[PDB]
Order: structure tokens, then sequence, then C-alpha cells
């Protein structure tokens, strides 16, 4: 066929039941991911050719970058509870790879209020019980599909997208190739 289970996608031999219908995995550590982001656009990209009726879910993950890579979860959880992903995405990112700024979880909070978040709302989201449960959710997702790397995406947590066996040579067909995969994953 045209699109081979091991080709451009793997099926997990245990599917996660009630999963997210596209679930990816990052972290602001993670070198492939920064690319995902800032030069491929892989989420956006995908989602313009997603069907009606499908959602998008962006978790971090916790096995990158010890303590900071912890922080970085919870950092994640406010960035998703205030709604603001679309303002800190690209700091944190040039932050810890590009710039080298964030050393500490103030340096992760000095992004926020530097993208205007004011710090009494930022410290206490960070500190509340809907921040914790949705950092359990980052977790549980991760631990529900063995997670043992980044950058990754799972369709109706049954197929996992695998962009090694997809053309590299020109980086708009190796999007198109990605996003058209997940477009067929989901209509199957």
């Amino acid at each position: 066929a045209q699109y081979e289970d091991g080709k451009q996608y793997t099926t997990l031999e245990k599917p996660v039941a009630g999963a997210p219908q596209v679930l990816e995995f990052f972290s602001f550590f993670c070198p492939h991911c920064y690319q995902f982001e800032e030069v491929l656009h892989i989420s956006d990209n995908v989602k313009k050719k997603l069907p009606e009726g499908v959602k998008m879910t962006k978790y971090h993950v916790n096995f990158m970058g010890g303590d900071l890579g912890k922080d970085l979860t919870q950092a994640w959880a406010v960035a998703m509870a205030l709604g603001v992903e679309d303002k800190v995405t690209v700091p944190l990112f040039e932050g810890v790879q590009k710039t080298q700024t964030i050393r500490s979880a103030s340096d992760i909070r000095d992004v926020f209020i530097n993208a205007g978040i004011k710090g009494e709302e930022y410290d206490a989201a960070w500190n509340s019980f809907v921040v914790k449960s949705l950092v359990a959710q980052q977790e549980k997702a991760a631990a529900d599909v063995q997670l043992r790397g980044v950058p990754a995406m799972f369709v109706n947590g049954k197929y996992q997208l695998n962009p090694q066996g997809m053309d590299t040579s020109n980086m708009d067909v190796f999007v198109q190739q990605y996003a058209d995969t997940v477009k067929y994953l989901s209509e199957k």
C-alpha cells in the first residue's frame, strides 16, 4: 500500500483507550522539537489538514533536562491553564536552546512576565491544584504509551508517527507527508 505500518507510522501493540485524537509530546530541551516548532511548524500544518471535529493536544515530558525538565512540564501546565501556549512556546525554546538564558524556575517565570502574564496570575497558577492535575495528565499520557522519545505524535491512542521513514531533502515536502499521514491515520 502507500501507507505501510512500519513505514510512515507504527502501530502500538497495546492501544490506549480514551486517548486524545491527536496527541503530541515534546520537551523544550529536545532539538528536533525546536525544529518542529520554529522551522517546520508541524502542529500547525497538521491542524490545517485535520478534519472537522478533531481536537489537538500537546504535552511536555519530564525525561529530558532533569530538575529543569520537570519545572518546564509544570510551566507548560500553567501555559495550558491560562491559554498562553502561543505566547511562551517560542521564548521558552529560545531561552533553553538558543540563548541558554533559562536555568531556573525563576528564569522560566521571567519568560511569562515578559510575554505579559502578570506575576501574581502566574504564581497563583503555578501553585494551583488545577495545574497539579494538568501535570498529572501530562505524565499519565506519556506513561500510557511508554514514551522514551520526543518529538512524538499519536493518533487515537493507536498509531505513532514515524518521521524517520519520510524524505527530508525538502523541508516542505517532509511537513506535508507528515501532515497527510496524520490525516490518513485520522480517517483510519
